Order: C-alpha cells, then structure tokens, then sequence
C-alpha cells in the first residue's frame, strides 16, 4: 500500500513502486571525510531569508513540513555549487526513535539524532512541479541536529507540535524566523543527489552544513510524540522516518572548506 517506514513498506520496500531508488544518483550518502575533495573554486553561500514569509506548518504523515509563501524571492539560497536563485518552498526534519539515530546523511559513518532539511526551488523553472523534473531542479540545505543543550529558535515549533499529532492535521504558523536555526559557520560538502522520501526524483543538489546545531533531549523527545496515523486511526509514533545511506557509484562529494 502507500510507503512508510515500517516493516512492510519501509525503504528496502520503495524501489517496487519508485524503480528510481535503485537510481544511479540517490540520496542520502555517507560522506567519507577523507575521501571528498576540497574544491579551492566553491564559493561561499548566501543565504538571505531576513524576508522569508512561513505560513503553516502540517503533519503529512512522513514528517511535519513548515511552509513558506515563494511567490517571490523573499527567502533565497544563491551562491555555493549554485547557478541562478532558489527559493525555499519548505522545511522538515528526520529522527529516531533514540539518540544515536535518526540522521539520512552520515559522516565517517556516524548517525546524529535527527537532520533539518530546507528545501529549495531554481526559479528558472517557474514553480516546483517543473523544478523537480531537472537535474538542478532543487538544492536542499542539509543540518544535522545532536542532543545537547536547547536551541532557543527551535522551540516555537516544539510547541506547536500538540496541534498538528497526525496525519492531516495543520496549523497556521507565521513569522517564524527560519534564521534561527543555522549553525554559526557555513562551511559545507556538497554532491549531485535526490528527494528522499517517494519519488525519489534524481534533481537535487545537495548541501550539507559541516558544523551541526545542538537541540536539548526535551526538544527532541517532543517530535517522537507526534503520529505517522491519522485521528481514530491506531497510534504509530513518528520515529525512525529516515531512508538509509545509498551506494554513492560514480559520484565525488566535494567540500567548501580543507
Ligand atoms: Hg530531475
Ligand atoms: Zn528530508
């Protein structure tokens, strides 16, 4: 039936449906720190969302999404391995069910309690559905999270999560500053990958920020109560939604900083 994260339609189930899983530029990799070569030629990236508009925030099964209005270009990412300007459209999260899990991305193997992606859109294309059918379609911004102490910018949407328990459910969810979620430095890995989560689509250029950002046990333990079920449905906590490192084949992650 529709995929998940379980036992019977978890990741190893997806490429029955989506045969791009077994694709030649899928995501998420483990990024071998000795092995990716620094590129003297990256430039830095620019991230300006001093005008990014969020408008709601919802529970689609799968994960919690914090959209954002992109009708113009008030949050954008330009810069980097980038051509042209990308808009964010939203962002989600990836966890598990303890600590030591819950990262898609791994870096020398290692698994940090949950990873932040904001997801953006080359507006070249005009909108998303059109973006997501190119090889530089989107460019995701990837932060891992580890247990440590609080992080201030990161509560609003803690607090939040009650209303929107499952699948389905949303939340009007303005002004929230996505600002206060990045790490103080901004050096980063970069490779040619994918989405995810189905379909899978080979369109995405990935960045994954170096430095990670702390997040208190309590923050954390508040995403494992949210439900992949819908209401009146029986209660699947959200945990473990995170898709396994792919075989990386003929690609080369090139980092930003030596
Ligand atoms: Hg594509
Ligand atoms: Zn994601």
């Amino acid at each position: 039936h529709h995929w998940g994260y379980g036992k019977h339609n978890g990741p190893e189930h997806w490429h029955k449906d989506f045969p791009i899983a077994k694709g030649e530029r899928q995501s998420p990799v483990d990024i071998d720190t000795h092995t990716a070569k620094y590129d003297p030629s990256l430039k830095p990236l620019s991230v300006s969302y001093d005008q990014a508009t969020s408008l709601r925030i919802l529970n689609n099964g799968h994960a919690f999404n914090v959209e954002f209005d992109d009708s113009q270009d008030k949050a954008v990412l330009k810069g980097g391995p980038l051509d042209g300007t990308y808009r964010l459209i939203q962002f989600h999260f990836h966890w598990g069910s303890l600590d030591g899990q819950g990262s898609e991305h791994t870096v020398d193997k290692k698994k940090y309690a949950a990873e932040l992606h904001l997801v953006h859109w080359n507006t070249k294309y005009g909108d998303v559905g059109k973006a997501v059918q190119q090889p530089d379609g989107l460019a995701v911004l990837g932060i891992f999270l580890k247990v440590g102490s609080a992080k201030p910018g990161l509560q609003k949407v803690v607090d939040v999560l009650d209303s929107i328990k499952t699948k389905g459910k949303s939340a009007d969810f303005t002004n929230f500053d996505p600002r206060g979620l990045l790490p103080e430095s901004l050096d980063y890995w970069t490779y040619p990958g994918s989405l995810t989560t189905p379909p899978l689509l080979e369109c995405v250029t990935w960045i994954v920020l170096k430095e990670p950002i702390s997040v208190s046990s309590e923050q954390v333990l508040k995403f494992r109560k949210l439900n992949f079920n819908g209401e009146g449905e029986p209660e699947e906590l959200m945990v473990d939604n995170w898709r396994p490192a792919q075989p990386l084949k003929n690609r080369q992650i090139k980092a930003s900083f030596k």
